[PDB]
């Protein structure tokens, strides 16, 4: 059936929004870190559906081994679907994760969550403009109040990869796109088809996870040194700070975007 996995930072409602849409009662808790395997469900208003809560993460360069579980998940292909809870009240931050997930190519589907404390923060989001900017669609829920839930699911399903044609990634400054397609071209069929530009992207920055698990040739590895060392030249930077900077300066232009309220 349709897989749907729940990934997100820790504490960001993932299980609350889990036991709402599956009627299960698992682990609910203030604190970062309460969820360390995976669960399955079926989604009550659509038994078509199977959704899966994994432990919290803050990077796909995972700090902990149960981050890595989430991570090893989506990595896995067995996804259809990311459905990507975001908290409302910290976006900038969660969207560092989100670019990375985008890069997957498993499509992603945005749960911007607790936006009942946004709401009592005296603050908004524009809904269709984050949307816009990211390339992914969005949606406001709160599993306190129990709104947007049946939504979200809902687009979920619909965003998967097999309805979705031609993916939108996060652009980055043109000068790394470049030194991005090149690795590309390295990697060939070295990598599945769909995450590739996860992979090229992790291999520029000297991802050890990735490097690891890639059994790239010394003929590739050769190239891809030789491509990030002319690219560090072109930036005047290196490599790992090129990568972090182009992802918040992303997030910066998106999330202003968000705080915008002025018709367009
Ligand atoms: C009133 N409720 C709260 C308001 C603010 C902060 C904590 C709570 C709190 O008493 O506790 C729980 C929630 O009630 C609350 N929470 C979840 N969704 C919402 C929401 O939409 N709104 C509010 N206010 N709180 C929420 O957020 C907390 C995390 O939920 P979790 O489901 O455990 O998150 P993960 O699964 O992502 N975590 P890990 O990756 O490590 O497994
Ligand atoms: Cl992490
Ligand atoms: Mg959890």
């Amino acid at each position: 059936m349709t897989e749907i996995a729940l990934i997100g930072n820790p504490n960001s409602g993932k299980t609350s929004l889990f036991n709402l849409i599956t009627g299960h009662n698992q682990r609910v808790g203030n604190w970062p870190g309460v969820t360390v395997e995976r669960k399955s469900g079926l989604v009550k208003k659509n038994k078509d559906l199977e959704i899966q809560d994994l432990p919290g993460i803050y990077s796909m360069s995972p700090y902990s081994p149960e981050a890595k579980v989430a991570r090893d998940y989506l990595l896995s292909q067995r996804a259809d679907s990311i459905l990507n809870v975001v908290d409302a009240t910290n976006l900038e931050r969660n969207l560092y994760l989100t670019t990375q997930l985008i890069e997957t190519g498993i499509p992603v589907t945005i749960a911007l969550n607790m936006i009942d404390v946004l709401d009592g923060q005296g603050k908004k989001i524009n809904v269709d403009k984050l949307s816009y900017h990211l390339g992914v669609p969005v949606v406001a829920t709160s599993a306190l109040k129990q709104t947007g839930v049946d939504q979200v699911v809902k687009k979920a399903a619909h965003t998967t990869t097999s309805t979705v044609g031609d993916l939108a990634f996060p652009i980055y400054d043109d000068r790394l796109e470049a030194a991005i397609s090149q690795i590309l071209e390295v990697l060939g069929n070295s990598v599945p088809q769909r995450s590739a530009r996860f992979y090229a992207i992790k291999l520029f920055e000297q991802d050890s996870l990735v490097e690891a698990e890639l059994d790239l040739s010394q003929f590739q590895r050769k190239e891809i040194e030789d491509i990030i060392r002319i690219t560090e030249e072109i930036f005047t930077e290196d490599a790992e700070s090129i990568v972090i900077n182009e992802r918040y300066a992303f997030i910066e232009r998106v999330c202003q975007m968000a705080e915008s309220h002025t018709e367009d």
